[PDB]
């Protein structure tokens, strides 16, 4: 196609068309869409941000391209280098709340890796691992295990929803709820296409499988891996895998994620905490239980409106437009049989072991007045525990999508600071976020997901995307929370396209030495700067800061 | 001082003298040694390799320098860049079997960071972590916990011996035997001096502690860290921490390791395996127990000569010079009440939990004929279980040093391939390593340390350092094993100064793309190539390969 809405920096219309006709040459017209609609969670947009905070055409592509295979990524990269054309690599593009598929720089080509590079490449039982392409979603992998009856030997680890990409998510450092919840840390053996176009495989993925007749003459992308590849991440020398998570260092084509074997015994559960300030005693209780391993998985401490919103929109609870009051929160708590804060967990293993742990657990949370213990069966048909019962055993759902519909044309945006595992700190962080949320006229809706020694605080800001005024209120809230949290010693672990620079300016110890050194490595390997300029505040030398930061 | 035995590449004697007098200016004469003795494990040498395979002066320093503090490292770096002088940073220099303190390039300055930068900087109980300078040894941190009665709240994780440096070892990716065995993976928040000279702190060590009166005006090296620094390793953006493990990317000044909490119940144990081929069944049994978590720590499967060597030199078992026979191995096994292969482990936790796990463990290992279960008390006064009982609970020892004295002027050299957690593979690797060992006139002595999905096979070659003929035999064996293992799909995880280029040539998938990409990053940040040129086969652009590879 011919005249796009936005073009990339310094490129001419004649240049765009020579490039696109070249890309059409390589991947067929069926795999290249020019842009001369927000969609859903089932048919994800690939051109812009669907949960749009800035204007709707603010972060938008010039064309979308779907490589049919690894060589196609090599061809497109050389062309991007020929013309200086910035690319934006997505796997599924389901990063809503962080931008979705949109490119940080308008005019880029979005690289739809997933549409054709789809395959579960290997599921190895003795190694208890799998090897996946960008396009394998969580659901997809789950159906792969079920079609080969692997469900009885190996389990998955899913975030809250089922449409994400196993790899896309893992390269973002996302989180899940089984004992294998730190997705990125369960990776081992990635394959990458660099900016120059060369294929690289990490760790022991660099040790080649020995020559044998059946594998002779296969292109590099299509060769097998040597035995240790997906069993030990480190290989030899500098361990470079992290330069490929939350970065613009290369295009990820394949990855190995470790799978947890069926533990032969599972029991999900729910502890309800009666009052808004029981968060302080609860987090003090979780600390030693987490650190001592009575708490096997990644427990979540959810805020009442988070469960409530799954169950119904705000109009269904009050016709009010201002933030619901404290007492209306207590009111909803009791209608659902939930507390003010809800703790979701699970016990894994033989009966004998679960029993002892569940006893210490119950017994510890008993020192909190009015506390109450529930297993799925003890709760309503539509409950959140019934849904998390599947979530905490690797089975993918879609139910939690409904909280996004809290307000009319609801869109979410995550504010994700990290806090210690201490009641005092947790309260202090919540205090600070609640106050700003009220000032902007928004209900506070969050959850803490409990790591070993840290807590991911996901403040879930939901808002009406057709409201100009509130869209500006959310932009004012987001930046204010970034800054206040920084003045209290907390940083965010992940963000949306528009807060990237700001959030990265926050990590400025010693005069910004952490971004400086990121800038050096990025120019070294990406001299024409075509691989995702902007990602995480890291800009190649030819994109001036003054012109592009936000 | 004025005339060193060896000078660094392209430096003149007048250049060396100006440099050294400038360094004496900064750190005092008491801290700079010029080299115009192999020492021990108690007074480690810092000029060369004590467990020397090549000629003794082959890997040697021009001078040794001990910075008094971080600023001194900054000052020495700037002079190393003024003059183009290679530096080799050590913490303790106890890397014997891998080179000790020696520099890959002769004529370098050895940077003794340890001699003055010694402090346990913080031990935080609620966060269950610690902060350490190069110079804190394992023993040292152990004595720090005892002096403040922290031994009843927090435990350490030690490798076989106690003199290593908590940080030096962790940047090497070394291993230990409690559940916190993977050293490197327990780190969180490093401070680095880069080649350019700028200070950098990683992860959330990049988010600065908020301004307060008590901390104003402190130099960067001396500032506190923000609260999450040592509790979540990832920060935001690209996760650069691995570029500082097993690499020449910068000089490590401080690090944060995570400390296991006293688990309130401990029991160490020994399972003896009667026959040389029971290694196949044993590893098949270990697989599901490890992956299912009944095996809590990092279990070790040791070879009979490894325990026997701790107990006595070879002259004490046979006056023979040739490798001991199969039947003499069985002979020794029975004198010591050990098997042919010995499995060491530990159970952590309340009584109720240990009990169920110990039952599954025993019961699984019962399908191996003649098997026999021992707790420490059940064994002699001088046994290895008695020693490992302290090892598997974080208490530092020095007993296992005796195996180096297997032969007269015994020195060790490690050959460290990685194998699957499968009996078949294990046998195959052992097969291949036993035959080559027999061809060189050497006893096979090794152990496998059991990771979640992989095994570190440490073939412990010991040899007489004054023997010219055997010294060449050890050089012939080392390279042959490198190549054979690579022809069988296995790579080594760590190595000595002389095999470094060889081993890295082994990880050549896709025409050596993994070292190419390491070369790009290294030149980007180290333009005058003065931080440890050669480490892990990674050479800066001005050290021609043809002149320096081995
Ligand atoms: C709306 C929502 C989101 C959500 C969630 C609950 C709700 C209601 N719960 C989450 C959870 O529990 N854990 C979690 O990690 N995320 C959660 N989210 C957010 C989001 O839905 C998921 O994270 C989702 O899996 C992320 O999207 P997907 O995996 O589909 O992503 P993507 O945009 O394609 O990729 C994300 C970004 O990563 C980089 N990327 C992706 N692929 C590549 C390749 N091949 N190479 C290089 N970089 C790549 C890009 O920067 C991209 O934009
Ligand atoms: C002889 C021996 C060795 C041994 C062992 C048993 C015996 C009998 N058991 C070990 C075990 O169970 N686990 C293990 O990991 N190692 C074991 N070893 C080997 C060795 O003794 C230990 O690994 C020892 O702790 C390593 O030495 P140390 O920690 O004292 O040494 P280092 O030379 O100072 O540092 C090693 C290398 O790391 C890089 N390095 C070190 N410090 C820095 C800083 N500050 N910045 C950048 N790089 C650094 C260098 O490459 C250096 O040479
Ligand atoms: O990065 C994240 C992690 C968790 C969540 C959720 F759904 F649990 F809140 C959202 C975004």
């Amino acid at each position: 196609e011919f005249r796009p809405l936005t073009l990339p920096p310094k490129l001419s219309l004649s240049d765009f068309n020579e490039f696109i006709q070249d890309i059409i040459r390589i991947v067929g017209s069926e795999n290249v869409e020019v842009i001369s609609v927000d969609g859903s969670y089932m048919k994800p947009t690939h051109t812009h941000d669907p949960h749009h905070v800035m204007d709707q055409d603010y972060f938008l592509a010039s064309a979308i391209v779907a490589p049919r295979n690894v060589a196609d990524v090599q061809s497109i990269v050389g062309l991007a280098n020929k013309f200086s054309f910035p690319l934006w690599p997505i796997s599924i593009g389901r990063n809503s709340g962080y931008g979705g598929a949109a490119p940080r720089v308008s005019g880029s080509v979005v690289l739809d890796m997933g549409k054709n590079m789809n395959r579960v490449l290997e599921v190895n039982v003795e190694g208890a691992y799998c090897v996946v392409e960008p396009g394998v979603t969580y659901h997809d992998l789950h159906n792969y295990l079920e079609a080969n009856n692997l469900r009885d030997k190996l389990w998955l680890d899913v975030p809250s929803l089922g449409g994400g990409s196993v790899l896309g998510n893992a390269v973002e450092r996302g989180v899940g709820y089984t004992p294998y919840g730190d997705h990125w840390m369960m990776h081992s053996g990635m394959e990458v296409v660099l900016a120059n176009g060369e294929l690289l495989r990490t760790g022991m993925g660099a040790l080649p499988d020995p020559k044998r007749p059946e594998t002779m003459g296969l292109k590099p992308e299509d060769q097998p891996w040597s035995k240790i590849a997906h069993l030990f991440p480190y290989g030899f020398g500098p361990y470079i895998d992290g330069l490929f998570s939350q970065s613009n260092m290369g295009i990820v084509t394949k990855i190995g994620i470790w799978l947890m074997p069926n533990p032969g015994g599972y029991q999900s559960y729910l502890i309800t905490l009666p009052k808004d300030g029981d968060l302080k005693q609860a987090v003090d209780i979780i600390r030693p239980l987490r650190l001592g391993m009575a708490l096997q998985n990644v427990p979540t401490i959810r805020h009442i409106l988070l469960d409530a919103a799954v169950l119904g929109d705000k109009r269904s609870y009050s016709s009010r437009t201002e933030p619901l009051s404290d007492e209306e929160l207590d009111k909803i708590a009791k209608q659902l049989n939930l507390g003010r804060w809800n703790f979701y967990g699970a016990l894994y293993g033989p009966e004998p072991i679960r029993r002892v742990l569940w006893e210490t657990i119950k017994d510890a949370f008993s020192a909190i007045p009015g506390v109450k213990f529930y297993f799925p069966e003890d709760t309503p048909e539509n409950s959140v525990l019934r849904v998390r019962d599947k979530t905490m055993q690797g089975i993918p759902t879609y139910d939690e999508l409904k909280w996004i519909d809290w307000l009319p044309n609801g869109a979410h945006l995550f504010f994700s600071p990290i806090a210690k595992v201490s009641g005092e700190d947790a309260m202090m962080q919540y205090a600070v976020t609640k106050k700003r949320c009220q000032e902007a006229g928004l209900d506070f809706i969050g959850e803490f997901t409990v790591g070993m020694r840290e807590m991911h605080h996901i403040v879930c800001i939901v808002f009406n995307k057709k409201d100009l005024i509130q869209k500006r209120k959310v932009q004012w809230l987001m930046r204010t929370l970034i800054d206040d949290c920084a003045a209290n010693g907390w940083g965010e672990y992940r963000t949306h396209l528009a807060f990237m620079d700001q959030i990265m300016e926050t990590y400025n110890w010693n005069n910004s030495s952490f971004l400086r050194f990121n800038e050096v490595l990025k120019n070294a390997v990406d001299p024409n700067g075509i691989i995702a300029p902007g990602k995480s505040g890291v800009w190649p030398s030819q994109y001036s800061h003054v012109t592009w930061k936000l």
